[PDB]
């Protein structure tokens, strides 16, 4: 009834990319591309209480993987293809989310228009691995990604761990729409309930095929592969 | 039901106390006490997105006054009596919370034990009264009102200037959570920390709480005191 994935692996850069994102997570993270394919992804470890309050993308579609489950996602059953309209009590309206108490190895997969968080609600660091797979309507970025890893490395200082600053924290919440992402700054923005039971039209989300695709390119950049790019 | 109140006056104090808590919230606060009874009391303004996390009291009763409605409250059924069990996952377990859409000059009462919490979540700054009792366990404080106003004086940065409010630290941040114990105040540090679920529907076992006698009271020391009555003291 739930859905695995037996491993996701990274990417192994020279020099890994380490941020320690302005939501309190700490990412390894990299950007490759090949042949029709173009995708940044995070291997990430998150403190208690750390994570991204709910938010929706544009340019992309994410697979959440957790290696030892314990993280708690929240997940919409609605849709907003509108960037320009924001789930706010000032007009649009504030959305209804559904919690998903993770298990080890599960894979939740969240198309773009969706809107979704998590949090760690336990004492202990637990891992979380992220792939952000540009979509068709995504503009070019440096990296050809989708504009993910361009997001947390404009807004979260490099990586004994550096300190957020107020205008960093902001700044996460202010500049996501320039990555295709409509981030609120807290919790309940976006959001008018939250719901222990999950419906159907959540539970059933799934792309394999496309996760399968990125783990080749993985594997090829780490067998050496020139014909893919890892960066 | 819908209780409400016409009016909750402040003690006009000749030093005013003004806080900038680390829940973005703007305290203009004051401690009051006569022979019978003892409060801290706030007329705050709340910015866009305002408010603190879900917390629990053990040495007050507290009550919420909201003159032009629009701040968004929450509030559990159950009760919470023990500061030593804390409600959290792997603890005595995160609590189910509903949500109150405030209207103009409803006023909420909230006893000590349960879980509450407030946000505004409008696009513009709304006024609120807060009532802190201190209840019949409560230690004594040196204002004598269960321990309110020390704990946001302690943890809260003094407003010198409304044009260039404090700008919080990350420290300030985390000494409004770790401090509350010592005010009678678990106070969690992200807002899913104590929840559960939020749900909009409101029990009629919330909606029924009310102590109109105990608010009555304070006012009646508000108002003595602003007519100079020595029988009373707010500072
Ligand atoms: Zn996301
Ligand atoms: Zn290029
Ligand atoms: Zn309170």
């Amino acid at each position: 009834e739930i859905h695995t994935f037996d491993d996701i692996p990274m990417p192994k850069l020279a020099d890994p990319l380490l941020i320690y994102t302005p939501a309190n997570e700490i990412f390894d993270i990299a950007s490759c591309s090949a042949k029709d394919i173009g995708f940044a992804i995070a291997h990430a470890q998150i403190p208690p209480g750390g994570g991204p309050m709910p938010h929706i993308h544009y340019f992309i579609n994410e697979w959440f993987w957790t290696p030892e489950g314990g993280i708690e996602l929240f997940h919409s059953t609605k849709q907003y293809p509108n960037m320009d309209e924001l789930p706010v009590v000032g007009g649009a309206g504030r959305g209804d989310l559904y919690s998903i108490q993770s298990e080890p190895k599960q894979l939740i997969y969240s198309p773009n228009h969706y809107m979704h968080g998590f949090v760690n609600p336990t004492d202990k660091t637990l891992p979380i691995v992220f792939v952000w797979m540009r979509n068709e309507v995504a503009p070019d970025f440096p990296y050809h990604d989708g504009g993910m890893r361009e997001y947390f490395q404009a807004v979260g200082p490099r990586i004994n761990l550096p300190e957020l600053t107020n205008a960093q924290r902001a700044a996460f919440a202010s500049e996501a729409p320039k990555y295709g992402i409509n981030q609120s700054s807290y919790f309940m923005e976006y959001v008018n309930t939250i719901s222990d039971k999950l419906p159907a039209q959540i539970a059933k989300l799934k792309n394999d095929k496309d996760l399968e695709r990125m783990v080749e390119v993985i594997e090829a950049f780490n067998r050496g592969d020139k014909s893919v790019t890892c960066s």
